[PDB]
């Protein structure tokens, strides 16, 4: 048995009118998040985590920001895609661990809901998957409340 | 032998008097670092990438930021603690890598002694342990001297 | 086989004239890369990154910013010398992923010759270096122009 190592990071800015999407949870917040998608940092950054793994590239890579095929989709369907085209290449998951950094709202009663949707979405057990925030203490863009970073890390297995 | 990755991001601002706890290390500094704890960002991070690992959450999910039973403490008995936790559910460690982002003060003078605390803290050999130093060329909160960023990976066996 | 993690990070700034060396590659763009070597991020942080994971501390420790062994090089000697190094010690590669974190210039088309780059530099196949990029969508230091930040992740087997 082989096994995978793969990182992710993300970045989107506020913008518009509330709720924000993150982790595929639906969460009230005074202003929104601009994005050409559902702009849901924390998938995003677990799904370059795990093509990463896979040595696939980025998302972007995979779905161009223009293209045809799948356009302006919400980030869950991206993921679940990526995981169709790892397991393909004959890998399945080790475990995922993400790290949201924003300094609110606060993340952590969704936290749960967010696990329930990427268990469902890599077809894995909860404990697998982790999910965490922190602020920067007020520092910084995420801490001057202009958007939210997320990164996440991934284990594969072959 | 199954096997679990982990990361950890943690930040804190300057502020009052130094010294600044990083790692455990009692560091001179002109600014002290602001906490409800003891600051230390190294050991945060980690711990994070550590129960992250363990697919336990964060800090402030085992420890509130308000709770009496493990209540403004320093650092490394919260890193101790986790530990307990985590080889509660059967796990031992792999290793830890850990990356401290600063302007100043010089980390690398400090880091061998970090890793006597952290290795003690978590009770394994010092080659399981990695600290590194980087600044980011006087770019952002941190390369303008506003707080320290720290980021932390674990690898954990059951 | 013992299996270990690592983590890298790395940040430049820009300035004078173009182009920029990133992963080995030389990158036409308005500003240059303000650095002591040639100032590629993408492989500073994946010796970190490797260097993290064989416990042996960060590039600036086996590499002084003042000493004369190996002055002023470009960073795929260094990386070369690192890997020298990790290996002296018994570990062979597991696999790297690196994520270049800039608003521009676009990185995209020269992430297929960076891994020719590393692959040969670590001596493996391609299909064990992967190399993404994202923007932070115009937000920070990074965002704003000013500089490039990457990371990287590292998997080791002893
Ligand atoms: N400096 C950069 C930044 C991103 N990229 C590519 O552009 C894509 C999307 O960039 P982005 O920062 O807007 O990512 P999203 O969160 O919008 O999906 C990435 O997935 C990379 O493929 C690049 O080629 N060079
Ligand atoms: N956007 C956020 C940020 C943090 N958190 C939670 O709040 C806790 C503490 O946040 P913090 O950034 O002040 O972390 P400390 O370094 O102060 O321990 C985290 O450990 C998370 O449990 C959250 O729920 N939502
Ligand atoms: N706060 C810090 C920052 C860096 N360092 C050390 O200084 C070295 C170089 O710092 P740097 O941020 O300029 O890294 P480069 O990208 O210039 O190689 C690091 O590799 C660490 O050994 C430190 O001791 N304390
Ligand atoms: C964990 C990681 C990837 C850390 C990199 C730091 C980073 C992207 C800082 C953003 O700039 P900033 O918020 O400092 O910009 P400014 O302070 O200029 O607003
Ligand atoms: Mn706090
Ligand atoms: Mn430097
Ligand atoms: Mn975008
Ligand atoms: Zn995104
Ligand atoms: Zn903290
Ligand atoms: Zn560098």
């Amino acid at each position: 048995a082989e096994m995978r190592i793969g990182h992710g990071f993300d970045v989107h800015a506020f913008g518009g009118e509330g709720p924000i999407i993150i982790g595929g949870v639906r969460i009230p917040y005074e202003k929104g998040l601009l994005a050409h998608s559902d702009g849901d940092v924390a998938l995003h950054a677990l799904t370059d985590a795990l093509l990463g793994a896979a040595a696939l590239g980025d998302i972007g890579k995979l779905f161009p920001d223009t293209d045809p095929a799948f356009k302006g989709a919400d980030s869950r369907e991206l993921l679940r895609e990526a995981w169709r085209r790892i397991q393909a290449k004959g890998y399945t998951l080790g475990n995922v661990d993400v790290t949201i950094i924003a300094q609110a709202p606060k993340m952590l009663p969704h936290i749960p809901q967010m696990r329930v949707f990427i268990a469902e979405d890599l077809g894995c057990h909860m404990d697998d998957v982790n999910v965490k925030a922190t602020t920067t203490e007020k520092l910084g863009f995420t801490g001057m409340g202009l958007g939210i970073a997320c990164e996440a890390v991934a284990l594969l297995i072959k």
